[PDB]
This record gives structure tokens, C-alpha cells and sequence, in this order.
């Protein structure tokens, strides 16, 4: 929604193919511009068909890349001035292009799967709100933290209606090494802000649930971040996640992420 | 009279080559580029002269010409090496060698600076020009607000609100001490619009019982640090601001920050962002 | 039988272009270089061929020669541009253009990978091959030790020791649960030699009352994460290790790790580092 | 002391002048080597005095830097092979040199002054162990943490004598913005491990005190780290630091770091 262009860094987020196309285009265009500049000055390039855009272009190219074959060369003090300018550009351009590439290499995704739903069901004798996460890569994430946050609408003494945030208590919230799957659980005890709440009351308060995940990925040697929001619709009351850890034919332990979004539910005549 | 300036920096006076580094880091792009270009012309000027102190060691060059020895240099340092101009003396060939190293060094350094500048984005966080004290949940509460000036979100954001005032110890020493103020909420999971940060003034507050007058006499200021992970830049940002006593409106309340556009949509009117309601007495 | 391998990685089987990236990051220097060289020869091979599909668009080149069109390419892509060999067709001149872009891209990428590899040093931390349980301050205490393998120090170091075992819930579900074990000390300000990490088995311990036998039956493993700031590299490092029940010596004690050299000096004998004393009964 | 070479990264720590000298030397030597290689093959460089080291060197130089004037050129398939090799080296060499420079730029010092001494003296009615720190740069350090840690020798029930670490409680240990001077204080209360200790007892236990400092420097946009150790000798019992904050002629507030290591002490006939 509205608040009251060069700084467009789509450059960092777009796909590689697209990124290479933009770099490539910006590189053709900049040579197009220099070629024109040279033509503006006349025939200041030796050995170039007069007035020819082609030869002026490839001349630019060999100047900017610094290939400098030496068949085409500049003659004006005008040409040598542009050459000097074009040399700086090729240098800054490389320097920038490498900047953008190195960066793009270091804003990696978390590779983290969130279950499509939450459940509320008994664990250790209390109703418990749960969801789960999976590491989609072989590399491990170390010092993983997760937060499960309720956002709902509440009323102050002064009568003002506002969105309140509650960081829900988790049986475990820091995993020091996260490699496979992690079931995140919030025991709904007397202290829980959802204690006594039902699907209907959660609807009324416009309740939502955010999960936020952080950790240091060994795959990138840099911290990663992932989050997901759940609406009330997406809580299965009485659901239990299906085990994703299973034993193989041999007796090898296996993780089967195909079961990951599956939830068992009791059905009554 | 101000110990911290609004932007959080110190107002005190400090008694007690490497400057142009942290300098290429902080100036604007136009200036950064200009300086770089400058350092590049100058460097070439120098070598050109170094070739002219050698006499005529550039074949195909007009003798004593700066122009020609300067375009030689450029062509050498950039490594374009067309071939018309070319070194003759072992003297010229040694300069070429050195000049080649400088351009290679020059590139690396310039690439460093460019990348570094790319990795220090501003937080783009707005601070309300004032704080207010007024009731929240039946308690007087010190508040200030923050807004995100970009469309991308800052996540895992937190804020610290700190009192700084002068106090007198039992030993009769006067000194400034920091108090971290407990907030009703000091974290924002997704900071995308506006955020009213709040310090209930309860029994535990260091400003419990305090008035405009008593804050003034202790030289009380309020310092705020904000930090978070900017998704726009995939990196951490931080922002700071400070307020003096003057900038607390006792009794005021921040105004609804939203507007209605002709079609019926809702927009954040950051024009209202610093607006404060007060009761006016008959 | 092992859920975690010694090096802390998972032993489970997983069901459910971009590989050669995280790959140039992890291989050894020799191999990294070889691959890079390879990708560089190959790339040049390709362009050379692309020039030969054009016929003879390289002046001064022996017709149909790969050798010559290959050294053309090299000279173009590296931007050496001597001038003997040179493009003739607009076809040749377009390839040159493209080839120039690749070398520039190729450099940037190769510089990225090199820098990235420079910024992922190993922690150089050694883990003792076993844990022991024995008395510290009159309490049975689970211990393991760590050593720094480099002369530079790791500062602001901390360690986490975690139990993983199988448990049965009230609802009769079996599941593996992590317990973070409280340590007598989980931080080391300057980690420079050796460090015995310790978990007193007190009333609060999840292994209070546990025996070799009961740990075995719950499939108990112990997982350790270490982290710190390596001064050698001015960056953060981390290290992990895991132990099974087998690797607890009940009753053992780590042995003094130091030695005496002929002159009388003292040296850390990392040869003793994994040694464990036990009482042997008559 | 002893434990039981290429990986020598002095490259990162040495002074710039020294660093540039090593880069420069490594660059001369590598060209020296290529020049020899070319000579090994005979006269495979056109336009080079036969057997001449000079011409073979500058040829190498123009190849490795990729200046390629084109007077000197290769002729063998041998020369063109070395050229191909030398091109790769210049590329890797630049790539490495830029790596080392960028890194060196990002391992900045904290610029933090530690007082040369500690004091123990009354603050708010308790004896208090103190020392102080100063930011030596105009830029601020944000989220500064300090730790004050006692290391002394102690005896276990089992009789074993070992170094114990105590992280001392500070009146303030996190400063959210650190710009000038910070007096770090540990109240010696009933809970302090130095409660009841004297200079003599601290000597006996071989007590030392570490200060460790961390924060994010705005000057570098990267975290910095500094530490200092104090022996017993360096505690002035009864000392009070001299105020470094002062008023100027005008009434401007000033910080005078010249007073920074000064401690007031009472003297008795
Ligand atoms: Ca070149
Ligand atoms: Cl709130
Ligand atoms: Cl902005
Ligand atoms: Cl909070
Ligand atoms: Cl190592
Ligand atoms: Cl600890
Ligand atoms: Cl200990
Ligand atoms: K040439
Ligand atoms: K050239």
C-alpha cells in the first residue's frame, strides 16, 4: 500500500539468465554510445571505413575490453580523449559487474521447507500448537533459532483496537545443529495467550501465526533467514503430523520428505 | 545545551592519507567517481612525465609532447596496448612494468571500494520528531515511533530505548548514566510500515515520578537504537536518534498515520507521521 | 547403529550445474585450480571452433588450423591483443565482442570464488576421541575436551553440549529429543590451548541416574558445537563432533596433556590429548 | 609454547608498504620465471635480441599484464603455450591480489583505548573494581559489549589445582551506542568472587583480569574486537580515575583523553 528508478536493485534478485542479459545489454549499449561519439568526431579511427558504425563499434569494444589489436587506432586528441574515458569505464564496469556477482553469490536462500499447515493436538498431556521445518540441503545449519509469533487484534483500556504480538513459548527454540526435520511446538498451558481459544475465537481476533527462522548455513558460511505465515484456516485441530523418519529395507534410517505435509486426522461416523 | 544530537551522534568536543579511505566509503557516487577519475588522470599525468624525464622513449610519439606520453601511459596502464606508441629504452620498459602493476592494483582497490560501498546501505528508517507521554493500558507511557521508508521489509528488528541523565553518587560524584528502558515490545518480526515503541512508566521505571521539570534539571536525553535485517539488501542495518526533554509532549498522542485516496484505497501518509494530538484547555 | 557420525553430520538416508558451485567452494586448491584451468582451456577450445565454423576470419592464421584459432581466442579472451592474429569478418568481430565479455565475466567469477574460499577457514579445533564421566567437585561429571590446533587464538568461544535420545511421550509416541546440558562453563575468552568442558550430573541433569545400560537403550548420543572468533582469519569459525554411548569411559579421567622437553621447557603433547586414565581392579 | 610454510598468512597482517613489496616481488619473480621459460625454448619471441633476458622479461610482462603491444610476439607452439599459461596466471594473480586487498580492508582494528590500570574504590557505597575504555575514532560503535573476567587458581574437592574463570557482574555491560568513554565497573558485593580479597590474596591465587570488548563499528560496517589483561600489580587500591569530561572556555563540553590514564590517590603523612 502507498506511502507519501536507478536505485532499482532488481540486479541482485533477478535470475542469472536475466542478469547476464542485462549486463550484456548494458555492455552493447555503452559500446554503441562510444561508437557514436567517435563518429561525432569524423574519421578519428585509423583503418575504419569512414562513417561506419560497425568499425567504430568494434573499435570501441577493443578499447573498452582493452584488447587493443592495433589495426584500428585513434588519431584525434579527440579520439585519444574518448579512449581515455572508455578505459576508465571498462575498468569501473568490470569492477561493478564483479561487485554485483560476488554479492548475488552471498545472498543465498535458506533452503527451508515449512509444513503447509499447523496442528493443535496433545503432546506430553497438553494440547500443543505445532508446525515443522525441513532442511532441503545436505549442508547443515548451525545455531538455528525459530520464533513462533501470534498476531491478533486486541482492545486496550483506553478502548483502542490494535495488533498485539506474542512470542510463543516453545519446548525448544534454539537448535544448535539443524540437519533434517524439526517439529516446533508450543504447549498451550495456562500461560499461553491461546489458552482457552478455539477456532472461532481465533477467527474473531483475526489471529495469524508467524514462524521466523535464522541460522548460519554451512553451505554459504553466512546467516540465512526464512519465514512463513499461517492463518486460522491452516490450523488442523486434532491433527498429528505423519512421521517422516522411517526404517528402510536394510534397517537404515531414512528421512522421507514426501510425508512432510501429511497430517493424520480422526474421522467420526 | 545538547549532549546527543538528534541523529544520535555526540555533541562533545574531542581533545587528545588514512582519512581519504573512510572517505571514499562515505561520499556520494558522483563525488566518489570524480575522485576516482581524478586519481586516474593524475596518475597517468605522473607516468607521462616520468617518460618525458627519460627523453624520447616512446616510439612514434611527438618529442617533448605531454599529450602523446599521456596517451601512451593510459594505453599502458589500462593495458590496451594498441602498438603505435611503444616503449624503447629499458628505462621506458621498466616504467611500463611498474605502470602495469599500478593499474592492476588500481583496479583491485577500486573494485574493493565499490563493493564496500554496496555493502553499507542506509536503514531508511524514519524517527518521529518528538516523543509523547500518555496513557496506554491505564499507564502513563513514553512513546516514539519509527517508519520504514522503503517497500522492502526489515525483519528480525529490535529497538533499544535508553535514558541518559546526570546523577550524583553517594560519594558526591556527578556522572552521566545510561538506563535501558523496558519496552512493552522491543522486537518486530516484520517491520514494514510504522511502529509505536512504548515504555510504560511503572514503579520500575527510572522516570517514575519524574516531571518535565525534574528531567530538565538532570539533563535527561533519550537515545534510541534500531537494528534489523534489511531484505532489500540481504544484510543488517541499524539506525539511531536522540531526543532532549524539550521533545517530549506530555499529554500528546500520535495521530493515525493513514489516509484515504480518491478511489477508496488506504495509503500511509508519512505526512501525518510526526503529527501529535493534544487537548487544549478552555 | 549411529545416528550422528563423529564429525557431527547425519547418518540418515535422504529421500525426497548448481552442484559445481558449492563444489568449487569446497574442493582443495590443486583441484580448484585444475578445474579452473580446465574450464579455461575448454572455453578457448569452443571459441576457436566457433572461428573455424566461420572459415578463415583470422588474418595471418594458417587456414583450418585449430592451433592458430585457439591462440587467437586466448589472446582475445585474455585481451592481450598482440596484433598478428586479428578478426576479419563481422562474424569474427562479433565473436571477439562476446569473447571479451566472457573473459571479463570469467575473471569476476573466478575472483569471487577465490575470495569466498579465503573466507571459510576451518576452525582447527580437535575433539577428544572420547568423553569420560567422573568426579568434579564431588559430583559425577560428563567431560570431553577440545584443543586449538593453531598458534593463533580463538576468542569469544563458546560450546554447547547436547544429549539426543529416544523418548516415549504420554501419548505413546516415540521421538528423538535434544537436551542442552548445562556446563560448569560454556565460554572461553581466549581459547589457545586445551579446554575440558564439563557437565555436572546433578538432580537437574537429564542423565541423572542414567547408566551405560540405560543410555544404550535410549540410543543416547552427545553432540557438541563449538564456535568462536578466529584471530588468525579475523572471522568466525565453528566446529562440531558427536559421540555415542560407547565413547564414554565411565570412571576415566583425561590425562595431563603437557610434556617436558630436554632443555626443561614445557610443550603441549597433543599425543596425550586423547589419553584416558582408568583404575584397574585386582 | 610448543605443540606436537605457504599457509603463512602474514599477507593479511603485515603493513601496507610491506604487503605492496611482497606483491611486487612476487610479480617480478614470476615474470623472471616466464622469461627463462621462453629462453629455454630458444628465440621463440619475434623481435627480441637472441638470448636476452631483458626482452624475454618485458615480453612476459606485456603478456601477463595483457598489454600486448605486438612488437614482441610468440612464434613457437611452445611460446603460444606459455603465453596461454601466463594469461591464466595474470588472471589468477589479479584475482588473488584483489582478494587479499579486499580482505585486508575488512579486518579493521577496534581503535579502543584501555586504561593502563584498574582501581578499586567506593561507588554508590560499595568498593568497586573499575577500568575504562575510550573510542579513539569519531565513528561510533553500536551494540558494544564488554566482559570483565577474573582468572585465578583454585582447588577442587578432589584436590586438583586449576584456573577458574569468573565473568564478573557489571553495573552496565552492554552499551547500545559507544562514542566516547565508558567506565566499566564491578561492584564487589557479597556475591563477588573477589569479595573479601586483598592485594595479597589476589597475588597468591595468581589472579588476573581480562577485559573483552565487542561491537559493530560504523567506521567499517563490521564487528570489531579488542581485549586487555590486567595483573594484580595493576590494580590501584583506593584509586579514582580523573574526570575526562570537562567544560571549555565557552561552556562547550569536551573530552580530554590526555587525562585518561590518570588516577587520583590519597597520600598519608
Ligand atoms: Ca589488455
Ligand atoms: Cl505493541
Ligand atoms: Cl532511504
Ligand atoms: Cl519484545
Ligand atoms: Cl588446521
Ligand atoms: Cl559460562
Ligand atoms: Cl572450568
Ligand atoms: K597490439
Ligand atoms: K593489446
Amino acid at each position: 500500500i502507498t506511502r507519501l528508478d536507478d536505485h532499482y536493485h532488481d540486479l541482485l534478485t533477478v535470475s542469472w539468465p536475466v542478469f547476464i542479459t542485462l549486463i550484456t545489454g548494458l555492455y552493447l549499449v555503452t559500446n554503441a554510445l562510444f561508437a557514436l561519439a567517435y563518429l561525432a568526431c569524423g574519421d578519428v579511427i585509423e583503418n575504419a571505413r569512414p562513417g561506419s558504425f560497425t568499425d567504430a563499434f568494434f573499435f570501441s569494444v577493443q578499447t573498452m575490453a582493452t584488447i587493443g589489436y592495433g589495426k584500428l587506432i585513434p588519431i584525434g586528441p579527440l579520439a585519444n580523449t574518448l579512449v581515455t574515458l572508455e578505459a576508465l569505464c571498462g575498468m569501473l564496469g568490470l569492477a561493478v559487474a564483479a561487485s554485483l556477482i560476488y554479492a548475488r553469490f552471498t545472498r543465498p536462500t535458506a533452503g527451508v521447507l515449512f509444513s503447509s499447515r499447523m496442528v493443535i493436538s496433545d503432546f506430553e498431556g497438553k494440547p500443543t500448537l505445532m508446525m515443522r521445518l525441513a532442511n532441503l540441503r545436505i549442508e547443515q545449519i548451525i545455531e538455528a533459532d525459530v520464533h513462533l509469533v501470534l498476531v491478533r487484534s486486541e482492545i486496550s483500556q483506553e478502548g483502542m483496537v490494535f495488533r498485539r504480538f506474542h512470542d510463543l513459548t516453545l519446548t525448544r527454540s534454539r537448535s544448535p545443529i539443524f540437519s533434517l526435520s524439526w517439529t516446533v511446538m508450543h504447549p498451550i498451558d495456562h500461560h499461553s495467550p491461546i489458552y482457552g481459544e478455539t477456532d472461532e475465537t481465533l477467527r474473531n481476533s483475526h489471529s495469524e501465526f508467524l514462524v521466523l527462522f535464522t541460522g548460519h548455513h554451512e553451505a554459504f558460511a553466512q546467516n540465512v533467514h526464512a519465514r512463513h505465515a499461517y492463518s486460522c484456516d491452516e490450523i488442523i485441530w486434532g491433527g498429528h503430523f505423519v512421521d517422516v523418519f522411517t526404517t528402510l529395507p536394510d534397517g537404515r534410517r531414512a528421512l522421507d520428505l514426501g510425508k512432510f505435509h501429511e497430517i493424520a486426522q480422526h474421522h467420526h461416523h
